């Protein structure tokens, strides 16, 4: 719930700013590399990242939804919030990168399958990673087969992250793929910003 993102925001705060940037620079280096293919699905030693850790969490204020987001999809984590498929971009962003958030399977896809089934293109979702802002506007709603890779892959000049969710009932189930694609924080309207010169 909210006691885990607020466990998560207090210990996150409370670490070295230095150590923080070390870490992005380091999932910055490991997305590269997953990217060009030398790297693997088990991440590197030099991240100190593990099944179970949260990265931070989502907002998606169109179906209210603020969910944890922890690193793997293990089954001991897959019922409190989401989790980052082990293979997939670590959801900190950059060109040539594909963070896919799969949904933790209890209760808590039994209201999520349905609330992110509620999302349209031009809907945005809220990434808090590390104390990195992202946000992420919708742009593809696909469902698919359980033996499906090419919507889940790594494209060439782009910034994706999909939510992946199960139908919670059966086996072999239809997974729906929600794509955003990377959007800015700051609202359209509101504009005008300037560095220091004289």
């Amino acid at each position: 719930a909210v006691s885990t993102i607020s466990d998560y925001t207090e210990k996150i705060n409370n670490v070295k700013d230095e150590e923080v940037d070390d870490l992005i620079k380091n999932i910055n280096k490991y997305n590269y590399d997953l990217f060009n293919g030398t790297a693997e699905n088990q991440l590197p030693d030099y991240l100190n990242i593990h099944e179970g850790d949260v990265l931070g969490y989502i907002e998606i204020p169109s179906i209210n939804i603020k969910l944890p987001i922890y690193y793997g999809t293990s089954v001991d984590i897959l019922k409190k919030g989401v989790g980052v498929l082990e293979g997939t971009s670590l959801p900190v962003g950059g060109e040539n990168t594909h963070s896919v958030l799969s949904a933790h399977t209890g209760l808590a896809n039994q209201k999520l399958f349905t609330d992110i089934d509620k999302l349209k293109d031009g809907d945005v979702f809220y990434l808090h990673i590390l104390k990195k802002d992202l946000a992420y506007k919708v742009n593809q709603i696909k469902v698919v087969h359980p033996d499906e890779i090419d919507e889940l892959k790594i494209s060439d000049d782009k910034d994706y992250v999909t939510l992946l969710t199960c139908y919670p009932y059966g086996i072999n189930t239809e997974r729906l793929l929600v794509r955003g694609e990377r959007t800015d924080l700051s609202p359209s309207n509101g504009a005008g910003f300037s560095l220091p010169s004289t």
